[PDB]
């Protein structure tokens, strides 16, 4: 069994109660909503309000106060609601039942923290980090990859059936001169596997003979139409460029805990034939400069699905993936994680799937999760002085170093070389790493700072892991070991009279309906909010509440209560899941 989404099943009662008190009444609003100040009870529902003003006239306008009464005098018989209240001009506030509060406590103790499953599997396609081959991966792709990670941990735990695409650069005219160059530079290439280095300098070193040979730059060309055209040794040498690619990215995915499908531009090669001629046939396509072009009535821009030269774009591989993804792989929905400086690309791109039919923006749900630039602390473009792209491996390298050195005051003795030397400094790294982006709304500018990421107070990773840390010392502390806590668990009574148990309580099972709001949005940054909202109320409760007794001198124990320690279990149970969405390894120590 699973935990429950209060604001769902709050949703229910008052859709019941208000179809019982105005039948023929439709669509109204059902604004079910967590109060702030236990003053005013645990959850507002505000529909007495959105009623009446539904209704409203010109020459009347009903009091939602009346309509509030009636709504609440034909509340079914539930098994959440203590008792509701009506309020100020007709809000209707509402207190949880107790026993339900600490029975789903209880729940999410005895059979874990999980969701209830999707009723019919769904697939959810996400499309995410998608660095460009033989380019450097920037801190564009690095934001693609920490949100669209989180993105697709979210949908799994919600259960849907998830196809991670990592969407890669690899069939650029970026290859021309690469392919040309290689084949300069390892004549044998086709045997003996050639010792390229670092992609970047052998990039560069092609590029320098790409802007300044006129005659080099013509071979380039004819590279890539020969590898459009499937030429066996353009593309070995096409092979033997991406591997040296693939190697190095996946340094980082591993660093960052991300699994990924590569399939890359080049795996629409053939479908964009298709595409190309589909809107053809169609009478889509207009001829421009040589060029294929497609209006889409309602676009700013045309899409170029092919160039003079007769070579496929951007556009075309975009086209080409969209279907493939609407008819094999058969997705209810499609998410693009992606700088927000395409959104006009990816608008287009939809606009022209829905035009020639390929889905309905009502039943497949087909979703660009945009985000805004990555920035320094001077509030211009990240990069690396000067002025140049900025290799996520070094990035990782600053933070793990950052760590250590946090740690070194003075954390080195008292935990093991694996605690340390790895668990605590590599959490914390890449945790701040992935929580300073995911922690803020995605779509604003993002300015990366390992000063303001890796700061001890506030909402940071180094703040909250560290709080998770205590929060399992306590029965830590306490030798109430794993099977101890399950065991009470079974038969322990969790208890709710103290004030700050009980917003303690109903914040942690507030869990479920984040979440789900999520899932509509894909906005992360309310999931921390929440794990900061939930680590704060745990503070709260823990400084009003004790969880053992030691009686003073010798201040060796003497009494445990079981409940509260399972509150604290609770609250780990949750921040734990939390993490995991994010992406986030949560240590034991520290
Ligand atoms: N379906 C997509 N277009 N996904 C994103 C591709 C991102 C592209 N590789 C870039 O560097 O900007």
């Amino acid at each position: 069994a699973s935990m429950i989404n209060i604001i769902s099943r709050l949703q229910e009662v008052f859709g019941h109660a208000i179809k019982a008190a105005y039948p023929d009444l439709e669509n109204p609003p059902l604004l079910v909503t967590p109060s702030q100040q236990a003053k005013f009870g645990d959850y507002q529902c505000n529909s007495a309000m959105g009623i009446s003003q539904m209704l409203k006239t010109k020459e009347q306008k009903v009091n939602p106060r009346e309509i509030a009464e009636n709504i609440t005098k034909h509340l079914p018989d539930n098994e959440c609601i203590e008792k509701v209240e009506i309020a100020g001009p007709g809000f209707i506030n509402v207190h949880l039942r107790k026993d339900f509060v600490s029975e789903q406590l209880t729940s999410l103790l005895v059979n874990g923290v999980q969701l209830p499953a999707l009723g019919e599997n769904k697939k959810v396609i996400v499309d995410f980090s998608s660095p460009n081959i033989a380019k450097e991966m920037h801190v564009g792709h690095l934001r693609s990859t920490i949100i669209g990670e989180s993105i697709s941990r979210l949908f799994e735990f919600a259960g849907y059936d998830v196809l991670r695409l990592n969407h890669v650069g690899d069939w650029g005219t970026q290859f021309g001169m690469l392919i040309a160059h290689l084949q300069d530079k390892f004549p044998d290439y086709l045997t003996v596997s050639p010792p390229i280095g670092d992609l970047q300098v052998f990039y560069k070193e092609s590029k320098k003979r790409f802007d300044t040979e006129e005659e080099f730059k013509k071979r380039a060309y004819q590279c890539v139409v020969l590898l459009q055209g499937k030429n066996p040794d353009i593309t070995k040498a096409w092979k033997l460029i991406c591997d040296v690619s693939r190697q190095e990215l996946n340094k980082i995915y591993d660093a960052l805990d991300v699994s990924l499908i590569e399939r890359g531009e080049s795996f629409y090669q053939d479908r964009m034939n298709d595409i190309v001629k589909e809107f053809e046939d169609r009478g889509f396509v207009q001829v421009d400069d040589g060029r294929k072009i497609v209006f889409v009535p309602g676009c700013s821009i045309p899409l170029t699905i092919v160039k003079s030269d007769g070579g496929y774009t951007y556009d075309t591989s975009d086209l080409a993936a969209i279907k493939q993804r609407l008819f094999e792989e058969k997705a209810d929905m499609i998410i693009y994680v992606v700088d927000n400086g395409q959104s006009v690309h990816f608008q287009t791109i939809f606009a022209a799937a829905q035009m020639i039919g390929w889905y309905d923006p009502k039943v497949t749900r087909v979703f660009h999760a945009g985000f805004g630039v990555v920035l320094g602390e001077d509030k211009k473009k990240f990069k690396t002085r000067s002025g140049e792209t900025v290799r996520l491996m070094d990035l990782l390298g600053e933070g793990l170093k950052r760590s250590m050195d946090k740690l070194k005051e003075k954390e080195r003795d008292k935990v093991l070389t694996a605690e340390e030397l790895n668990a605590a400094q590599t959490s914390v790294a890449y945790g701040c790493i992935k929580y300073a982006d995911l922690s803020r709304n995605r779509l604003n500018d993002y300015i990366f700072s390992f000063d303001k990421m890796l700061d001890d107070r506030g909402n940071t990773a180094a703040y909250l892991l560290y709080a998770f840390t205590r929060i399992r010392s306590i029965a830590r502390l306490a030798n109430i070991d794993e099977e101890m806590l399950q065991k009470a668990a079974r038969e322990t009574k969790i208890l709710l009279d103290h004030e700050k148990e009980w917003k303690l309580g109903r914040c942690i099972l507030r869990f479920p309906e984040i979440l789900q709001k999520i899932l509509d949005d894909l906005f992360l940054h309310t999931l921390c909010d929440y794990i900061y909202e939930l680590a704060t109320a745990f503070t709260e409760f823990y400084d009003s509440c004790y969880c053992v007794e030691k009686d003073r001198q010798t201040g060796k124990i003497l009494k445990v209560n079981m409940w509260r320690m399972l509150l604290c279990e609770a609250v780990a149970a949750v921040m734990a899941k939390g993490f995991d969405i994010l992406g986030i390894k949560p240590v034991q120590r520290m």
